[PDB]
């Protein structure tokens, strides 16, 4: 099965390329499996695979860390995410981000249900699993729970059958049969647990599927419209059905080659204790418990010596900042362009701790608009922040076109010598803010509302006749024949391979 | 004589630190000097030095470039700027910053008149020179004219006698003895030359000084305060007493060992076309071109192989971010501690283009003050913006004690996350603002006021109990001899020099 199709086989391909550390000694899910990890995730090192987990019986489970991180090279940075989705591993985040676009004005490709896959080769009933006797990881210390779910994909389906999610959010182990976890709005797996409650009937039918397809767990990650059901979205991104298998004690459905499932049910009444987690932002708060939604897990079943995926999630650089914020990123751009606004590319700076969205603008069609800063700040920032794909966002900054959003040192340049403070910026207040930033929910004003900005680091000529300027570089400042003059006889000279 | 005293022994020294490219082949200061230089700065390759200069006649000149810019290693990443010092050159930038200070709670040191020096090998009269027939370089292709001065130290005095200032500010070839450069409030030259004009009666006695002792460089750059010469200040530093000869036309009086000294004034009247210049912040804006003060040269000195130091400035990194932006925030952060206001540290982050500065602050003295962010932010803003210190500086960062203001991934992450855009900040509208920025000059608002903020990221229980998070780091999320073990095991594993 093709690694875009098949956990187990994008393992292999990290493994081919030179891009995992298969360790094979006891290592302790207590910390030291994502102490490794945050390791890795820090220095861009070799995704770590655990293959002898203290813990693990009747396989359950290896756990692989660092999935969707980042790379040491420069040529192929991407490359984890690039094995998401069948591209080369020198893709770039442009041509990442357009492949997990390209399904949003395509038909959707409806899944295939097959009779059965690796994910039934083995299975635990309600009287042979204990979620406290599995070696689930303690990722920081001062969790205040064994994060089981940090990169598998919650399925739960609206009461009419007409809608099925796919997404990450976390959860953590709470007893022998439940979890907790995080289910907040605007999320979809918020919304449709609103419909079952509204409904009032009976608890929300639900799987949670670990090392699922790769291009799946992109789908999961990314703020793809309300209503639209994940699986026929990464059906036409990947141009191919994708086979699902009957869960057993529900009539959900899951990956025909998922390693781990949980079958069982969310609650619309009871709930407990969550939190705290070292989240996204870089911080954990201990002792900041929440109550936090509670499921119940009915059955497991899993494959023959079933992987585990974990993301040791911080400060830089982890599946956090990677696929969260560019994935959402991805939806604004397009969102911006479906609102008529002149939008060409759009990135979270992995610098802003992915809470920024850089904006390049088509300053042609800019100017054709006859428009100011204060008109079109309003507009951009009345679009992006209204809307769930903006959720995560707390400041947009508008660039022309000679910046790449894709470099966060340019967007630095540009926001701090083209936006002016106060004057050149417009402060969103009656929005929805995201709590987990630390300046929001432990911050001096509203953890759920304002705190957002548009910052506008277009110059005012670019609204008008053009830019007027040129950079005081080496590229800008020199002409073409000098240029190369200079590098053709760089090392003559005495100065000092894009592979590496 | 030592390097930090004698410009061409710190020649030497790069050259000795394996620091230096010696270029003997024709180079042309028409552009090509500044593109190697330029490519030089974006790259922290060696210094280069030209000793070939198309256009050199009778000794006049050589060209250093980048004399302050930064090495490739981290090790001795400051060590161009510790060799101006007589530091090692594995210096940190606080120790950097520190000597820099140090002179500011001792006595003077006044300089010692000598009967000759080195400056005075060669001369030339009002009928034997031209500055239109010597090396000068083009910077930049859009560039207004031929800018001879971008390293060497313009002398003032006070009418009265009682204040020589000496400091680093552009001045291009306007014919063949005369320039025109930057003069603007609130900088000392322009202080004095206010002096000369209220008096009325004659033009500025000048002297411009173009390789200096390094020492004297860096003081240059710092805006020490008001009335306060100098040499006196570069002597304490140093601990010696620097050697001075008097110019032959004025009674003014520049270093002995001074590389070239032109002599003149600078008029109380005249004024004549200035820049355009590709400037500290990135950016050249072809033809604006402005009436600047007119400098009239009446002779030139200069040491035989007499050697012109030149800085490419433009994008990151050269010497007007590197002493520009660190020298400001190293007397912004005794400012502050003369105000009784808890810093401990303070630096422009270049990520910022050195238009930010971030101040680290000791929260247990902020505990004690029993204040909030709205008081405190209003407090710092006013101390710094209401000062000649601040003036180049339009954000300040108000950061907490486990911020290292040197590490401009550690500032960005926590002004990112820990201040809330809007609520966390106070807009200063009525201080000086710095045109340069082209947010300023060339933006939406007054060129010469307001556009500054205080960004306050301190979290809230900073200010009254204590901090209340861990990081999701490494570091701080595992205990430390999970660390060791992991840092222990780590090639064993199969994962991957401090000098590299
Ligand atoms: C890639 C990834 C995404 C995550 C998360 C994680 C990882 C690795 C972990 C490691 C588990 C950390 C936390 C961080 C935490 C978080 C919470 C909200 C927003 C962002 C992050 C949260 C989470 O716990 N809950 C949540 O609501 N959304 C999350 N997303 C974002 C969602 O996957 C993303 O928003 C999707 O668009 C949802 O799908 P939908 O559009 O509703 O169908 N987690
Ligand atoms: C290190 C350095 C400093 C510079 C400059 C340069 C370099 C290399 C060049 C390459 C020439 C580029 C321009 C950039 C330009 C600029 C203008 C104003 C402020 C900052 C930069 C300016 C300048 O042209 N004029 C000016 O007024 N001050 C400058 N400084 C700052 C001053 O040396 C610093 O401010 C001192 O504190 C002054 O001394 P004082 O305290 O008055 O005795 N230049
Ligand atoms: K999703
Ligand atoms: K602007
Ligand atoms: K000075
Ligand atoms: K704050
Ligand atoms: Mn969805
Ligand atoms: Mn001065």
């Amino acid at each position: 099965q093709p690694a875009h199709l098949c956990f187990r086989s994008f393992v292999e391909a990290l493994k081919v390329d030179n891009d995992l550390v298969e360790i094979n000694t006891p290592i302790d899910p207590n910390l030291e499996a994502a102490a490794i990890t945050r390791r890795v995730c820090e220095t861009n090192d070799k995704a770590p695979l655990f293959n002898n987990l203290i813990g693990m019986k009747n396989g359950l489970f290896r756990i692989l860390g660092a999935p969707g991180s980042l790379r040491k090279s420069s040529a192929d940075r991407y490359g984890r995410l690039a094995r998401h989705l069948a591209l080369p591993p020198t893709a770039s985040m442009r041509e990442i981000l357009d492949k997990m676009l390209s399904a949003s004005d395509m038909p959707p490709i409806p899944p295939t249900i097959v009779p059965t896959g690796p994910c039934k080769e083995n299975s635990l009933d309600d009287s042979e699993f204990d979620l406290t006797e599995l070696p689930v990881p303690l990722i920081h210390k001062s969790d205040g729970g064994k994060y089981i779910q940090t990169y598998g994909m919650h399925i739960v389906q609206s009461p009419d059958g007409t809608w099925t999610n796919w997404s990450i959010a976390r959860a953590m182990v709470h007893d022998k049969n439940h979890l907790t976890g995080l289910v907040i709005p605007p999320q979809h797996i918020w919304q449709i647990h609103q419909m079952w409650k509204k409904e009032g009937r009976s608890d929300v039918p639900w799987a949670l599927a670990f090392g699922v397809p790769p291009a799946a767990i992109m789908a999961s990650s990314m703020p793809i419209p309300d209503g639209v059901t994940e699986a026929g979205y990464v059906g036409a991104m990947t141009g191919s059905s994708l086979e699902l298998v009957k869960c057993d004690t529900n009539d959900l459905y899951v990956p025909a080659t998922s390693e781990i499932v949980l079958e069982g049910t969310l609650s619309i009444s009871e709930t407990g204790p969550e939190g705290p987690f070292g989240e996204m932002h870089g911080y954990i708060f201990p002792g900041d418990t929440h109550l936090g939604a509670k499921y119940k897990v009915n059955r497991i079943t899993y494959r023959n010596n079933a992987i585990m995926p974990m993301s040791s999630c911080g400060r830089l650089t982890d599946e956090t900042h990677t696929m969260i914020g560019s994935l959402a990123a991805a939806e604004i751009r397009k969102l911006c362009q479906q609102n008529d606004l002149p939008i060409t590319d759009a990135f979270a700076p992995f610098e802003s701790q992915v809470t920024w969205v850089a904006l390049r603008v088509d300053t042609e069609k800019l100017r054709a608009m006859k428009t100011t800063s204060e008109g079109f700040r309003k507009r951009v920032g009345d679009v992006v922040f209204n809307h769930k794909a903006g959720y995560t966002i707390h400041r947009l900054v508008l660039v022309g076109d000679d910046i790449d959003v894709y470099e966060g040192k340019d967007v630095l340049w540009a926001f701090s010598t083209r936006c002016r403070p106060g004057m050149d910026e417009t402060l969103f207040e009656d929005v929805r803010g995201f709590p987990l930033i630390p300046y929001m929910g432990h911050g001096n004003g509203p953890a759920h509302r304002g705190g957002k900005v548009v910052s506008d680091a277009l110059m005012p000529t670019e609204y008008t006749t053009g830019r007027n300027w040129e950079a005081a570089d080496f590229n800008q400042s020199y002409p073409e024949d000098l240029k190369q003059k200079v590098l053709d006889n760089w090392t003559k000279m005495g100065f000092s391979h894009h592979h590496h």
